[PDB]
């Protein structure tokens, strides 16, 4: 259940992909491509069909200004417009003016991507990324 | 020059990268795969960047089967023995099998490689995705 297949490619886009691996931390490259195919596959699952689904899960990660008056209250509100369902936060108190919050979302496609861009436009967030998950992952 | 090399892909991606040719009109998987390598190479900077000894802060999330006997102690066992320092793991419930768990933690880009690579390889976990700042 964990089978090989064989793909064929020039020699010159091999070795492109080989010495951009010579600088990355990836252990092989096998690895590498293996998880750039799960990422390209999970990216197509979410540019697809119905906004009726409102069963996709995320993780937003986010590191904001927490001491900034009224931003908290600005994300909240954002993802309660949204639509998406906030299923748990975590939430570190880095400094003064420094938090980090883990943000377990579901909904849809849309509604997620939408409050992950909306979030990183805010003055006072200084990183907001999502990690994406699709059902054949783990269905 | 034409070559070939090997990819090992558990049964579900495999699975999901045939519909996914079929759905986008590729002729093969060697066709699919070749051109997801040259979207990649496009991007100037990978996520596994250049690793270094600086401190960074990093969020594993990790999907896995609840139903797995001592699995969540393997990943105790990772997890205390890794030369990070773990600042919380929170898990939820997603169904009746999967579970969610994330991992906030803070080490250079070496033990964060580790953990992601160990925590990835168990049997019962469906993945482990890495996200760093800074
Ligand atoms: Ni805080
Ligand atoms: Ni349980």
């Amino acid at each position: 259940s964990i089978i090989r297949f064989s793909v064929s490619l020039q020699q010159n886009l091999l070795d492109e992909l080989d010495n951009r691996i010579i600088k990355n931390g990836y252990s092989s490259r096998s690895e590498l491509v293996r998880d750039m195919i799960r990422e390209k596959l999970v990216e197509d699952n979410w540019a697809e069909d119905n906004p009726n689904d409102e069963s996709k899960i995320a993780v937003l990660v986010v590191i904001y200004d927490g001491g900034q008056r009224e931003l908290n209250q600005r994300m909240i509100d954002i993802q309660h417009a949204s639509g998406t369902h906030v299923l748990c936060t975590t939430h570190i108190h880095m400094d003064e003016h420094n938090c980090l919050e883990t943000i377990i979302l579901q909904g849809n496609s849309f509604e997620i991507q939408r409050l992950q861009l909306e979030i990183g436009g805010l003055r006072g967030v200084k990183f907001a990324k999502l990690t994406k998950a699709s059902s054949f992952e783990y269905n």
